[PDB]
């Protein structure tokens, strides 16, 4: 189980890839499932930031079939442009390996399917200060769209574990750039 | 597509069972998947009742592994007796075939994933007046626990389609009793 696995349009999942072990993750108002270490660190993060009343887990594990239904729904409802921007192709979603969390605010009207609100908020600010100390990175940062192939998603966090999350966040890297960095270092 | 399939402790899913067709379902704050006709009738029901801003889809299709992890979670958090009251055994949940919905109120903060709040509100009252006209039944009514093997769940609805849901609801039947009725009637 590689917590650093790069999954995107250029690196899709293999169909022989073992489905992740899963557990039900806490701090949601519905059933969300995550790889066990991810759930454990998510829980540690929420408790340590004391954000129990302020944030919630919106989305976790999705099967490929589910990712395809999500994709097809957004394509139909929101059009190809929006969908390519904000939804990963089936086979290319981190949600399919149980290492991705979508996080939202608990006091939200509007709250949308594809783009849960995790912006303009003291809680989100605190979450962004401590996330990396529990193994999470902001997967799709602003102005990295050409590197990640995905538009800015303040709600989507990827578990990579320590110290990777701290290294990545401090350098304001994407996971793509992190792999580039590691490959360049073994190359030198 | 057997919309009347009886799934419970005494009638588990087989792995003769091909997985359900699935679509992303509307009127939720996260990704919920349902069999297509279920999602369609759910959407019609919410629009007809004008409850788009009042209720939400909490849970839909759940894989067998997910049901197992949900059950294991409840065991840890709530103990065995509570879990058996409210959570179907893995392999015995209607959620695994995509014909069940858990419904909650859209305004509820820190809602319970196991037992979503769905009583003492005008929204729930109106939903209970119209659900059966769109193919849904209250799966686990309050005075039927010896028949269903499950405690009263005001939030849990099962799609059986028309006219079945109207027949079942007018008789204050369970799906168990409905099956016994159809069986008994055939022998006439
Ligand atoms: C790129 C992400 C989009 P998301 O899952 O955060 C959004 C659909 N909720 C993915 O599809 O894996
Ligand atoms: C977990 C909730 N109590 P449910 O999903 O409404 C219970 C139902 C019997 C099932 O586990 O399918
Ligand atoms: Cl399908
Ligand atoms: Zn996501
Ligand atoms: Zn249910």
């Amino acid at each position: 189980m590689n917590t650093l696995q790069l999954i995107n349009k250029n690196h899709p999942l293999k169909k022989n890839q073992e489905p992740p072990h899963l557990v039900l993750a806490p701090f949601s108002d519905h059933d969300v499932y995550l790889q066990p270490e991810v759930a454990k660190q998510w829980e540690r993060l929420v408790r340590a930031t004391g954000l129990e009343k302020d944030i919630r887990l919106v989305s976790g594990y999705r099967t490929e079939k589910e990712q395809r239904r999500l994709w097809e729904y957004s394509l139909k409802e929101n059009g190809l442009a929006y969908t390519k921007q904000f939804v990963a192709l089936p086979g290319c979603s981190e949600h399919q390996i149980g290492l991705a969390i979508d996080v939202g605010l608990k006091k939200q009207e509007d709250d949308d399917l594809i783009c849960p609100h995790f912006r303009d908020s003291a809680a989100a600010d605190l979450f962004m200060q401590q996330m990396m100390n529990y193994g999470f990175i902001l997967r799709y940062p602003e102005d990295k769209q050409e590197i990640t192939g995905i538009s800015y998603e303040p709600w989507h966090f990827r578990y990579v574990g320590l110290p990777h999350s701290q290294v990545i966040t401090a350098q304001k890297w994407t996971l793509e750039e992190y792999h580039d960095y590691l490959a360049q270092t073994v190359r030198q």
